[PDB]
C-alpha cells in the first residue's frame, strides 16, 4: 500500500510495479534460486507514446506477468528492452519479450555471455559500451559501462530527466551484509567501477539497486564499503 515491496511480500511468479519518477517506474519480481527466494529488480522508462524496459523480470513466467502489470497501470506497449548482465535475473525472459514484439539489446560481451552460460540472448548488439567510462544514448536514458563489478559486462542506466540511476546487480541496496552473488564478479576491481559511477553521475536523485529497496547516493558508497569487506 505504497511502501517498496519486498521478498516476502510477492509471491513467486506476480509482478509490482513502483512509481519512482515523473514517467520511471520499477519492477519487482522475486524468484527461488538454489532454494531460497530472491526480489529483484528492473526499469521502465516511458518514451513518449512508447515504454523501454530495463532488464527482464527473472523468468519467463514472471515476465510474462511484468508484461500484463505493465498494460494494466500503463498501457503503453513496451518497443525495446535492454538487459545489463548475462545472468537470468536480467535475460531470463527474453524469449517471452521477443515474442511479445520487444526488440532486445544487450552489449556484445553480455549476449556472448548470455549465449556460453545456456541463458536467453538479446537479439540485437549494443556498440560503444566495450570500454570502462563508455556512455551511449538509447531514447530516453544514457546506458553507461562503469567496468567489472558484480560481472564483467554489467552495465548502469541513466534517466536524465529525472536523475535515477540504476546501478544493476553492480549497487547493492543499503541493508545488505555481503556483496550478494558474487560468481561472476570481480571484487578487486569493483569499488574503481563504483567509483566510476560516483564521478560520471553526481546529481542522481534516487538510486535503485539490481535487488533490494532504492535510495539515494549513499547506496553507491554502501557498496564499495560491502565489496571491500567481502573480499577480505
Ligand atoms: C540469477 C543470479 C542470482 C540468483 C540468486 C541470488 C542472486 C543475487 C543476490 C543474492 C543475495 C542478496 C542479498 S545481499 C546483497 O545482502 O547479500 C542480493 F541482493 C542479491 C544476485 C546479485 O547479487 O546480483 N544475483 C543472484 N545469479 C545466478 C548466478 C550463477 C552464475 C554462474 N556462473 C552459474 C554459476 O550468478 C548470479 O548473479
Ligand atoms: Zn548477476
Ligand atoms: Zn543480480
Amino acid at each position: 500500500s505504497g511502501e517498496y515491496p519486498t521478498v516476502n511480500e510477492i509471491p513467486v511468479g506476480e509482478v509490482r510495479l513502483y512509481q519512482i519518477a515523473d514517467g520511471v517506474w520499477s519492477h519487482i519480481a522475486t524468484q527461488s534460486f538454489d532454494g531460497a527466494v530472491y526480489p529483484s529488480n528492473g526499469l521502465i522508462v516511458r518514451d513518449g507514446d512508447e515504454l523501454l524496459l530495463i532488464d527482464t523480470a527473472w523468468g519467463a513466467k514472471n515476465t510474462a506477468a511484468l508484461l500484463a502489470e505493465i498494460e494494466k497501470q500503463i498501457g503503453l506497449p513496451v518497443t525495446r528492452a535492454v538487459s545489463t548482465h548475462f545472468h537470468d535475473d536480467r535475460v531470463g525472459g527474453v524469449d517471452v519479450l521477443r515474442a511479445a514484439g520487444v526488440a532486445t539489446y544487450a552489449s556484445p560481451s553480455t549476449r556472448r555471455l548470455a549465449e556460453a552460460e545456456g541463458n536467453e540472448i538479446p537479439t540485437h548488439s549494443l556498440e560503444g559500451l566495450s570500454s570502462s567510462g563508455d556512455a551511449v544514448r538509447f531514447g530516453p536514458v544514457e546506458l553507461f559501462y562503469p567496468g567489472a563489478a558484480h560481472s564483467t559486462d554489467n552495465l548502469v542506466v541513466y534517466v536524465p530527466s529525472a536523475n535515477v540511476l540504476y546501478g544493476g546487480c553492480a549497487v547493492h541496496e543499503l541493508s545488505s551484509t555481503s556483496a550478494g552473488n558474487v560468481a561472476d564478479a570481480d571484487l578487486a576491481e569493483w569499488p574503481t567501477s563504483v567509483e566510476r559511477i560516483q564521478k560520471h553521475y553526481p546529481e542522481a536523485e534516487v538510486v535503485i539497486p539490481g535487488h533490494g529497496l532504492p535510495g539515494g547516493l549513499d547506496l553507491l558508497q554502501h557498496t564499495a564499503n560491502v565489496v571491500k569487506a567481502h573480499k577480505n
